[PDB]
């Protein structure tokens, strides 16, 4: 039994970013293996992954995330 | 049992960047492998990736993730 | 039983980006394998991609993702 | 099991960042293996990988992980 | 079992940043091995990963995160 | 003068190169630039830019070179 | 006066290698510039660029360069 | 006077190399700059560049560089 | 004067090497700048350059080198 | 003035090597810098530069270099 749920009910300045740069290099969310078995990436949220990276008023309502992995059992 | 729900009911500035760059190189989500079983991905809220990346009021009500790998059992 | 389900009812400034690039490379969800067995990628939400990118208001209502690799069993 | 669950039911200045750089390289977070079983990455915040990384009123609100891995259990 | 659960039910000056940098590298959270079984990753907060990295009000709400790794039971 | 010369008067085993590659990328003379003036390139001997590259009694008389650039004057 | 001369006058075992690679890269003779005025390359003996190189009994005779860059007088 | 002269007049064993390798990376004779004014390479002699580089009985004769660089006056 | 000569007359076991390797990064003659004027590089022998690099009987003969940088006068 | 001469006039075991390695870097004759003026290499003798690097009987005869920088004057 693997389970998620998410409910989300409603009765319903100045951000100034100058940048210069040469000769960026930029990795974000990285994975490196060999001879594995199970590679799982969830997202729920946010990945910003720019040179220049601007993230307002991101992740604001009713995340779930659930995950099972491995489990021989026998 | 892999379960999955979401319910979202409702009864209803200045933002500036200024960017410059040279030979920029840039990796986001990133999974390498040699000799692997399972590879999964699952993308609910938001990937930017730019050399600029702007997010603004992105990821905002009742996302749900269930996700299982492996489980031999027997 | 590898379910999802989702629902949604409603009873109903200034961005400035400027930007300026010479030889960017860029890249964004990736999957590299060697001798592998399954590659699942599964998107509810938004993948923005760009050298410059821009996402405003993106993910805004009831998603749902319920996935199950694997699995043996005998 | 693994369960998660969430719920969000609502009655419903300046800030100047000027950089200026010359050959920079960045890691977001990473993950590096030889010879594992398993690699499970969950996000249900933010991240935020720039050369000039800005994150502003981002993670607010009704998030939950579960997770669950091994589990030879016999 | 491994639950988790997150509610959040409500009845609802200048900051400069100045930079000028030359030939930097930056890591954030890594996790480097050689004959492991698992590595998991959770994130419910916030990874701000720049060269020059600002937050504001950033983590503000109802996180849960729940995690269960081993359990060989033989 | 930029003068060159060259004369030449004659009065009259086993090698084994096994290989097994994959993936391989080779760069042999190269010359990168930007905002150059000149660019001069001569060869009088051999250049061999194989993936396997095997060179055997190749360069074996009287050569000469002479290269005169720039002067502003 | 550059001037190169070059005369050559003649009145008249076993090698292996075995290679085995995977993910080769190779470079040999290299000029990288930005903003430069003269870039000058001369050869006259031999240049062997392989993944595996093998040079035998190569540069064996008179052999001359001269060159003369810049001068701004 | 930049001159260079050659001169060359005559009257008249195993060797066992085994590799095994994996992501290799080789630079050779390289040169790198920004902003200058003169980049000058003669090669008189052997370059040998491989993964597995072999260079047996090579450079045996009569080689001459004369170089001259700058030279404001 | 920047002058060279070179003159060469006659009146006329076992070697073994074996590697293994895994990631090999090799550089070998190497120069890096940033704003200079003058960057010169002769090459009258050998210059062998690989992960696994063998040299056998290789400068054997009558080599000769002249330079003159600068010379603002 | 810069001149050089080299004449060269004749009347005419078991060696093994055994490597294993991971993760190898290995540099050889180098030279770094920021805002200089010249940067002069001359190769008269053998670079061995490998992994595993072998030089047998290399270096035998009649060499020469001379060089002059700078004579601001």
């Amino acid at each position: 039994g693997v389970v998620a749920a998410a409910e989300k009910t409603k009765q319903g300045g100045v951000l100034y970013v100058g940048s210069k740069t040469k000769e960026g290099v930029v990795h974000g969310v990285a994975t490196v293996a060999e001879k594995t078995k199970e590679q799982v990436t969830n997202v729920g949220g946010a990945v910003v992954t720019g040179v220049t990276a601007v993230a307002q008023k991101t992740v604001e309502g009713a995340g779930s995330i659930a995950a099972a992995t491995g489990f021989v059992k026998k």
